[PDB]
C-alpha cells in the first residue's frame, strides 16, 4: 500500500507515460509533494500535446522547487521547456532561454560535458527568432479535401513489380499553381526538394544547421519558410520547411513536396477516408474512445500504443511509410517464433542520403489490435538486425494499416487513433 506521491513517482521512474497520464488526474488531489505534481504535469503536457500546461508547470517548478529537485533536474526541466517552446513556434523564447542556459553552463564549466547538444538547439532557434510561428485560417465547418492514394512507384531494379505500398497526395495551391504533397505524419516538419523550393519561391532561412534527428527542420541542414499555402479553404501560414538538395536517395525515388506535422499538429482532429479518397478537418472532434489515449508525441513523432497477442507494442505512426515494418527490438523478443513462420528476403530502401540494402524477414500475416479494431498486416517486413537507429519503438505503422479502414481518426487534442 503506497501513497499517491509514491505511486506517481513510480510512473516517472518506469517512464510509463500512459500510466502517468491516466493516473495523475485522480491521484493529484492526494499528493503532498508539489514539485512532483509539477514534474508530472510537465511530462504529461510534453508527451500528450499540452505545451502551455507543461510550460506553466516547468516555470512554477523552477521558481519554487529548484533546491529540492536538485541541480540536474532543474537543468533538465529548463531544457525541456526550451524544446517545448521551440516545437510550439515560440522561436524567440526558445533561442533566448537556451542561450541563457548555455551561458550558465559555460560559467559552471559544465558545457563541454553532456549538454553540448544544447548548443545546436540554441543555433537552430536563433535562425528562427524573427520568423512567425506556423498558423492556419479556415472557416468554421467540416473542411473536406479530395486526395489521391497512389502506388509508390520504384525502379524495378529494386522492386520488380514497380511499386511498394501507397502514399496520400493532398492538393496544395501556391501562387496560383496546384501541387500534390505527401501527407506525412512521419515528417516532423514540412519538407521540399531544392527545385520545389525554388519554384514556389521559398524564403531560405539557413544554410548551415547541424542535422538533428529530434529537431523538426534540421534533417538536411537547409530550411526555409513560406508565407502562404492553400489547402482547400484552409490557408497555412509561415510553414517551416526542410529543404533537401539532390542526393543518392533520388535514385530510389524523388521527393519533391511533403506536408508535415507543422501543418497537421495545428488541428484537433484529422479524418482520413481511404476508400472515399478524402481528408476531413472537422468542426467538432470525436469523443475519446473506450480504450483511452493511445497516441503519444515524442518531439514531433506520433507514437501509437497497440497490442499484439496481448502484449503491448509501440509503433511510430508514420503515414509517409508506404507499407509497415517491425524493428529489431521486437523481432528479438519473438525471435524463435518469427524465425519459424518468417520468410527471409532482401529489401532495398533508405532515406535522405542513404540507400540501404539488407536482409529482412517477411511475416505472412501479423494481427494487431488498435483500440477496438484489428489491423491485419500481410507480408510484414521485420528487421532481423539493429538498423543504425538507437532502439526505441517496436515498429513503424504506415499505409498498409490505413488503407484497410473506411475512416482513420487522428485526434491530437485528446491524443487517440480510431479506426472504423
Amino acid at each position: 500500500s503506497q501513497s499517491a506521491d509514491e505511486r506517481i513517482g513510480t510512473f516517472l521512474n518506469q517512464a510509463d507515460w500512459f500510466g502517468l497520464e491516466k493516473n495523475y488526474p485522480i491521484l493529484k488531489d492526494s499528493m503532498q509533494a508539489d514539485f512532483l505534481k509539477l514534474m508530472s504535469e510537465a511530462l504529461i503536457g510534453y508527451y500528450f500535446n499540452r505545451p502551455d500546461e507543461a510550460l506553466q508547470s516547468i516555470h512554477k517548478l523552477l521558481v519554487n522547487h529548484q533546491a529540492e529537485i536538485g541541480g540536474q533536474n532543474a537543468l533538465n526541466m529548463a531544457i525541456l521547456a526550451c524544446q517545448i517552446d521551440g516545437l510550439k513556434g515560440n522561436y524567440a523564447t526558445a533561442a533566448q532561454n537556451s542561450r541563457s542556459i548555455m551561458e550558465q553552463l559555460k560559467q559552471q564549466s559544465a558545457e563541454q560535458g553532456m549538454y553540448k547538444s544544447l548548443e545546436g538547439i540554441c543555433y537552430f532557434y536563433d535562425q528562427l527568432k524573427n520568423i512567425p510561428a506556423p498558423g492556419i485560417t479556415c472557416p468554421q465547418e467540416d473542411i473536406i479535401i479530395p486526395v489521391d492514394i497512389e502506388k509508390v512507384k520504384l525502379p524495378t531494379s529494386i522492386e520488380p513489380k514497380g511499386w511498394r505500398g501507397t502514399t496520400i497526395l493532398i492538393p496544395v495551391t501556391i501562387n496560383g499553381k496546384t501541387y500534390q504533397f505527401i501527407f506525412d505524419t512521419g515528417a516532423g516538419t514540412s519538407y521540399m526538394s531544392q527545385r520545389m523550393a525554388k519554384e514556389t519561391g521559398v524564403r531560405i532561412l539557413s544554410d548551415s544547421l547541424v542535422i538533428n534527428s529530434n529537431l523538426p527542420g534540421a534533417m538536411t541542414g537547409n530550411f526555409g519558410t513560406l508565407e502562404n499555402m492553400q489547402i482547400g479553404s484552409i490557408t497555412f501560414h509561415n510553414s517551416l520547411i526542410t529543404i533537401a538538395p539532390p542526393n543518392e536517395f533520388d535514385s530510389i525515388m524523388i521527393v519533391d513536396a511533403v506536408l508535415g506535422m507543422d501543418f497537421i499538429g495545428l488541428f484537433d482532429e484529422v479524418r482520413i477516408y481511404p476508400k472515399d479518397k478524402k481528408i476531413v478537418f472537422p468542426k467538432s472532434s470525436t469523443p475519446l474512445p473506450s480504450y483511452g489515449r493511445n497516441l503519444m508525441k515524442v518531439d514531433r513523432a506520433l507514437k501509437l500504443k497497440a497490442q499484439a497477442n496481448g502484449e503491448t507494442l509501440m509503433l511510430h505512426f508514420d503515414t509517409g511509410n508506404s507499407t509497415a515494418g517491425l524493428f529489431y527490438q521486437y523481432y528479438e523478443k519473438h525471435k524463435a517464433e518469427f524465425e519459424s513462420i518468417g520468410k527471409k528476403e532482401k529489401i532495398t530502401g533508405g532515406g535522405f542520403n542513404h540507400v540501404v540494402t539488407k536482409d529482412i524477414l517477411r511475416l505472412p500475416s501479423f494481427d494487431m489490435e488498435i483500440g477496438d479494431a484489428t489491423a491485419h498486416l500481410k507480408n510484414l517486413a521485420v528487421d532481423i538486425t539493429p538498423n543504425g537507429i538507437p532502439a526505441e519503438d517496436d515498429g513503424n505503422i504506415g499505409m498498409d494499416m490505413i488503407n484497410q479502414f473506411d475512416c482513420v481518426t487522428i485526434n491530437l487534442k485528446d491524443m487517440f487513433l480510431k479506426l472504423e
